[PDB]
């Protein structure tokens, strides 16, 4: 942290943050969500990290170069160490990216190495070549070299993601799936794991071996797993919580803005809220049904009437303010809701649905006050505007993500947040073979447009190709875009260091500090 001259620090430097739910895991190769990444960034540090404003900056790598955007050479600082005092080396990165690639690890983020185009990844994921063929090598203990199969000018932007953080081979090999227990885990970020009580709390304590430990201020941070946004706000206002999770309750937000305006932080966020349709299951494999659902949802009611927290009605998957996004707003978005409704009804009647044999399906969402209220409103809108019946189902976070990967579902509430600020961070997840493709969407046309983006060495052509990729997605109604998020959360006046300038919201508790109060 960089504490400003003149600020008086509190004697006790502890922090309590709500983290939305129980994490899937603390293993960097078994995670895919925001709650998981919030904890991962304090524990495991990759080649680069985001600075306090979100710019990619030195992590374990103090400096790096590229050759033709294809061969990337990372010079690792000599004093990077794990929490047991052993050096962090380029061999750790070799083992770790190989483990991420290995199909036996079954990482949800296995395709992140496809997104970066590391050499031989397709064959490794397919079981054709062993993980040791991956295009990574340690030239020495402090030099990590990555070889890509094509020029990727934005490659380094990907490297702040937790899936490309190192994992300690001896602990993994010795303890298998219990390697992340507090008695066994070893970490190289600013913090170490102290306590982990499922469904109660995760407590981290400063890691004195962290190379940048002298600048760390917070000695202990607790992450809670509270999925009720109302309860989160209540325990923030009671004094227990210093920073809520960034999901705000419909019950209280308007009141909060008038009561504690200075604590209500609202900033740009590169995330999209949408209803994910299971494209491989009838009757959702019919474009008419997916289009009808997409058009009949009334975004103005949901966004400005039922939620009204600053979100913007959405007509695409990639948020339009992503760096490199130059999207074409579809004509249906400018129509009246009435005109959308008639088209939707017309399509469902064409698809064979009637008053007597209506369309009925499940709407799955992760336990939450906010998602439940939005799902109920969506259910009523769809009933009124299209005659469709939905059965709401809630599931805890970890189980919910597993259901979507399983493709045991009809429609699910969903949200994707960028891992790097570039349209492919969104678009690559809709590729036929992507490990993140929970829409189970498979379009050769869509795959071709994205493949073509690294075959040109021109930014305008790439942006035009991303615009057309969004048009293909929309044409197929792969999803139901709902709104582009704002990052809305409460932060106590004494929490210093949170700028709200990072559109990815990649916070590191090593950057925060507690002001005397
Ligand atoms: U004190
Ligand atoms: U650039
Ligand atoms: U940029
Ligand atoms: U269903
Ligand atoms: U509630
Ligand atoms: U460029
Ligand atoms: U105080
Ligand atoms: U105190």
């Amino acid at each position: 942290a960089d504490v400003p001259a003149g600020v008086q620090l509190a004697d006790k430097q502890t922090l309590v943050r709500n983290n939305g739910s129980e994490v899937q895991s603390l293993d960097p190769h078994k995670i895919e969500g925001v709650p998981e990444s919030n904890v991962s960034r304090d524990l495991f540090e990759g080649l680069l990290i985001s600075d306090v404003e979100g710019h990619p900056s030195p992590g374990v790598a103090e400096k790096w170069e590229n050759k033709d955007f294809k061969v990337w050479t990372f010079h690792l600082r000599e004093n990077a160490k794990w929490s047991d005092g052993t050096p962090v080396t380029a061999h750790d990165f070799v083992y770790s990216w190989q483990r991420l690639a290995d199909p036996n690890t079954a990482s949800p983020y296995a395709s992140y190495l496809q997104y970066g185009h590391i050499a031989n990844i397709d064959d490794i994921i397919a079981g054709k070549k062993p993980a040791t063929d991956l295009g990574v090598k340690a030239l020495d203990d402090h030099t990590f070299e990555v070889t890509l199969s094509e020029p990727v000018p934005y490659f380094y932007k990907l490297l702040v993601h937790p899936s490309v953080s190192p994992v300690p081979k001896s602990a993994v090999e010795k303890f298998g799936d219990k390697w992340t227990q507090p008695a066994n885990i070893v970490t190289n970020g600013a913090y170490k794991l102290k306590n982990w009580v499922v469904n109660e709390r995760i407590v981290l304590e400063r890691n004195p071996q962290y190379w940048d430990n002298a600048k760390t201020v917070i000695n202990q941070v607790t992450y809670l797993p509270i999925s009720s946004e109302v309860t989160d706000v209540n325990r923030y206002r009671s004094g227990e919580i210093d920073m809520t999770y960034n999901n705000m309750p419909i019950e209280l937000f308007q009141k909060l803005k008038k009561e504690i305006p200075n604590e209500v932080r609202v900033d740009p966020y590169l995330c999209t809220y949408y209803y994910e349709i299971n494209n491989q299951k009838a009757p959702f494999n019919d474009v008419r049904v997916r289009t009808a659902l997409k058009l009949a949802l009334d975004r103005d009611i949901i966004v400005n009437k039922v939620k009204n927290q600053g979100d913007l009605p959405a007509y695409s998957y990639t948020p339009p303010y992503t760096d490199g996004a130059k999207l074409v707003e579809p004509e249906w978005f400018k129509w009246s809701q009435q005109k959308r409704n008639e088209e939707a009804k017309k399509l469902l009647a064409e698809a064979g649905f009637t008053a007597d044999k209506p369309l009925t399906f499940d709407l799955l969402y992760n336990t939450s006050d906010l998602h439940k209220k939005l799902a109920i409103a969506v259910a009523s809108i769809w009933k009124k505007n299209l005659g469709v019946n939905v059965n709401l189902e809630n599931q805890e976070w970890k189980t919910f993500l597993d259901t979507r990967h399983q493709g045991t579902f009809d429609v699910a509430r969903a949200g994707w947040c960028a891992d790097y600020n570039e349209p492919t961070s969104f678009l690559n997840t809709m590729l036929s073979d992507s490990s993140n493709n929970t829409a189970h969407y498979k379009s050769p046309a869509f795959d071709k447009l994205i493949a073509d983006t690294l075959k040109v060495a021109d930014d305008t052509q790439r942006s035009e190709l991303y615009a057309k990729a969004e048009q293909q997605l929309d044409k197929d109604s792969a999803i139901v875009p709902v709104y582009y998020y704002v990052n809305a959360r409460l932060v106590k006046p004494w929490v210093g260091g949170y700028t709200g300038k990072d559109p990815l919201d990649n916070i590191y508790v090593k950057n925060l500090y507690i002001i005397k109060h």
